[PDB]
């Protein structure tokens, strides 16, 4: 996963990158939830990905762009 | 994914940390694939990181470890 958020990149449009390379793959639920657990959490910039942190296990991407909305 | 290859610590038992915490969630072979290429390899330590990103796409479990072995 090449995506990373820039530090200046609003978290929705860091969200639909991540979706476009996640798509190329033609993930299932399964994965997608994965990657949103992982990846997207661990590729977000400084100050998102603290925030993400603080949500806890089965935040959803809803609960994450709320989160980091801006 | 709270496992991170310590800057001391073997490639092998990082990856022995690393696959507990996968099997706690029962993960399909797929969903061990899209680990491995992602959160095994952007969790390693530094001088690990490196040389596991330089292999590319479909470096297999095997590869990494030889590739980082200590």
């Amino acid at each position: 996963l090449d995506i990373r958020q820039g530090p200046k990149e609003p978290f929705r449009d860091y969200v639909d990158r991540f979706y476009k390379t996640l798509r190329a793959e033609q993930a299932s639920q399964e994965v997608k939830n994965w990657m949103t657990e992982t990846l997207l959490v661990q590729n977000a910039n400084p100050d998102c990905k603290t925030i993400l942190k603080a949500l806890g296990p089965g935040a959803t991407l809803e609960e994450m762009m709320t989160a980091c909305q801006g």
